[PDB]
RNA sequence: AUAGCGUAUAUUAAAGUUGUUGCAGUUAAAAAGCUCGUAGUUGAACUUCUGUUCAGGUUCAUUUCGAUUCGUCGUGUGAAACU
């Protein structure tokens, strides 16, 4: 399952244990066939979560190759659920992502796009954090020290996917991207105007 | 006022009565009959945010302490904004 990744050299036993699984999965299941069938990987992070509950929770980040982006969205729920049960840890999935330099500017003739900035790619990797579902709202609070905090608004019905999740999340955000996040489940408001 | 003191004239403050700071314009002098428009002046938001760690001064405070004196130094300790 060394197929499975860009380098193809060198796996760690987390990436063993992944890459054997996606072959797994790309054996048993015609639902995804070819959406395994287009997905490489490029890296993937393992993180331990240790809150006051005293449960110790193994989470598993995966990082997609960029070009296997789209068809990992499309195959996002399937996907989680069935990797999920295939380790005894949760999972996410992010897409690799390059960030350029401000002041370090290689080329005269390349304009690095906002697309890779700081900012942009962190944030992305939030919107992949969640990502069967997605943000309804985002806000940011000054704490009276200076200190910045994030908190997101999100869709009532997609509790159930995201609610132990949530820690992971803080956990991996505050390590990778060096933000604090908060959630909060609103009920998605739409303004209708129906006719009774 | 005073070995000086009147007067005339230009100029300075008085003057926010030339106004960048800083004026006015319904009725005291003051918005052009009305639109288009070139020079001129004027221009929406986004890009290494951020945490951690070490040092160095410099300020700050003192139910930290000291040392001397007519008040500086040393030392805390923490607070910081740094670099
Ligand atoms: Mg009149
Ligand atoms: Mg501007």
């Amino acid at each position: 399952a060394l197929a499975k990744f860009h380098k193809k050299q060198s796996l760690t036993k987390i990436e063993e244990q992944v890459g054997s699984a996606l072959v797994e999965l790309q054996n048993t299941h015609p639902d995804l066939k070819t959406s395994l069938e287009s997905i490489i990987l490029t890296q993937v992070k393992e993180f331990q979560i240790n809150k006051t509950n005293k449960k110790a929770k193994s989470a598993v980040l995966i990082y997609v190759h960029f070009q296997s982006y789209r068809v990992l969205l499309s195959a996002a729920r399937k996907l989680i659920i069935e990797l999920e049960k295939k380790l005894k840890q949760i999972v996410f999935f992010t897409a690799q992502r390059k960030i350029e330099s401000k002041w370090v500017k290689e080329h005269k003739s390349q304009q690095r796009p906002r697309s890779r900035c700081l900012t942009y790619v962190y944030d992305a990797l939030l919107d992949d954090l969640l990502l069967p579902s997605t943000l309804i709202g985002k806000r940011i609070r000054a704490r009276l020290d200076g200190t910045s905090f994030y908190r997101i608004q999100l869709d009532q019905n997609d509790r159930d996917f995201l609610e132990e999740k949530l820690d992971a999340i803080t956990h991996i955000y505050k390590t990778v991207t060096t933000r604090e996040v908060t959630f909060e489940f609103k009920e998605d408001k739409t303004f209708h105007t129906f006719k009774k």
